[PDB]
């Protein structure tokens, strides 16, 4: 029979990061911008 | 038989990082735009 | 029968990164623009 | 005689956009910093 | 006799388009920093 | 007599364009950066 | 004896700045991210 | 005797600029992104 | 005796800029990006 179109694309994420383990906390300036595992 | 578009495309996230382990808490700077795990 | 274009281009995506494991905190100046697994 | 400075500079507007006429509705990621007819 | 500085300089905007006529609505990604007819 | 600068440059802007028409809406990027009719 | 780490980074900012001194007021546009002393 | 790492790093700003002294007024664009004395 | 790491690394900063002196403010465009005295 007919067959219309199937809507689909499903997303899926997993990720695994280490940040600032073993470090002083001086006057560390201003860090931004930072994004992982994903989009905008 | 006819059939229609079916509705899909369902979303899963599941991270898991280390945010400052051991670390002094001096008079840090102001981080921002920090996310993971998604998107916006 | 007649068959229409399916949907379809599902995304994954899977990282495993390490960012300052062992480090001094000094002044450290401002870092950005990072960003990884992923798009935009 | 004497003419001071007049205050002028008269803003106006008027667009006329389509926007997802006919679309299924499935799972839409996150669309954003869309505007148009005007600033900021 | 003396004319001071008159100020002017009106601003005037006018579009027209068509976005996502005729299309499927499958998993988008997300699309942003999307503008028209006008300035920021 | 004396004429002082008289202020102008006034903005007048008019475009008509056509986006994703006809066109499947599978797992599409993510598109930006777009912008049209105007600056900035 | 035995000195552990000490807290420091006091942060002290004095500008001084001049804006819109003599101008007129006439249909300005939309000024902003406008920001001085200090950070985000 | 033992001397642990001592936190330190101190920001200190103070600028002086002039903006818009003697300009008129019209309709002026939009400016952004403007900033000084800092980050971020 | 045991000298660990001292953190250090302490920001200065002190400008002096003139921006817009004597200038009529006809339909001036968009400036933008402008930027002095520190990062980012």
């Amino acid at each position: 029979d007919a067959e219309f179109r199937h809507d689909s694309g499903y997303e899926v994420h997993h990720q695994k990061l280490v940040f600032f383990a073993e470090d002083v906390g001086s006057n560390k300036g201003a860090i931004i911008g930072l994004m992982v595992g994903g989009v905008v």
